[PDB]
């Protein structure tokens, strides 16, 4: 499954190289430029828990690197070009950790997302 391909062949995009955020590009974007901390970002995504028990999907907007999303998003989206689509697999430490966000997210949950980056302007 899409998840498994990531956790076998997926690029480790953490600074610490702790494999906590793994990424595959599924469709390539256009331009050299990827967004900077503080940009307004516009994406479509779908998402699931590894548990298979909860699913979620978006025109989703957030300010990159401003902590409005999970650390994995701030890391993962910043590596994306306009019009790109990618798969992120994420360990709990770059998501909702040991505490989780009950009841939606349990303790120590792993997450998978599919993300298309549409546009980012400056703030
Ligand atoms: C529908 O809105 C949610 C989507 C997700 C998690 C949420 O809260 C835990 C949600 O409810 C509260 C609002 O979002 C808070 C931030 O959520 C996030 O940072 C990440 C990254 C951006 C997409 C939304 N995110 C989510 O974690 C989803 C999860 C994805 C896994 C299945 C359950 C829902």
């Amino acid at each position: 499954g899409a998840p498994a391909t990531v956790t076998e062949q997926g690029e480790d995009i953490t600074s610490k190289k702790d494999r906590g955020v793994l990424k595959i590009v599924k469709r390539v974007g256009n331009g050299e430029e990827t967004p900077m901390i503080g940009d307004k970002v516009y994406v479509h995504y779908k998402g699931k828990l590894s548990n298979g028990k909860k699913f979620d999907s978006s025109p989703f907007v957030f300010s990159l690197g401003k902590g409005q999303v999970i650390k994995a998003w701030d890391i993962g989206v910043a590596t994306m070009k306009k019009g790109e689509i990618a798969h992120l697999l994420i360990k709990p430490e770059y998501a909702y950790g040991s505490a989780g966000s009950l009841p939606k997210i349990p303790s120590n949950a792993t997450l998978f997302f599919e993300i298309e980056l549409l546009d980012f302007k400056g703030e």
